[PDB]
């Protein structure tokens, strides 16, 4: 149907805006600490404390198959990141540091996103 491919055109235009936003928001993390999953290997207890890891690879994959229909689920992934972070890590730890830097500086990003993804529609 042309509205299937109308909707089609929207997600993708959404996945386009979306990628931009990671791009931005990795930046943010110039250390690289949440670049790719946590290693089972290195850290063998990591389900026991964290059920749903996430990390920017693995945002990266779904963005790419088009699986976030909307900013919401996109931001919830990204808040995965961050609050199992600052849970697995504590206080004083330059990892929970990263976590805090990357939820403000983020912050600003997604407020912006926000805004554009209600006005495009």
């Amino acid at each position: 149907s042309m509205e299937q491919v109308a909707m089609e055109l929207r997600l993708t235009e959404l996945t386009r805006l979306l990628r931009s936003v990671l791009d931005q928001l990795q930046d943010k993390d110039p250390a690289r600490i949440f670049a790719q999953p946590v290693s089972l290997k290195e850290v063998p207890d990591y389900l026991d404390h964290i059920k749903h890891p996430m990390d920017f690879a693995t945002m990266r994959k779904r963005l790419e198959a088009q699986g976030y229909k909307n900013l919401h689920e996109f931001e919830e992934d990204f808040d995965l990141i961050i609050d199992n972070c600052m849970k697995y890590n504590a206080r004083d730890t330059v990892f929970y540091r990263a976590a805090v830097r990357l939820r403000d500086q983020g912050g600003v990003v997604l407020r912006q996103a926000r805004r554009e993804v209600d006005s495009i529609g």
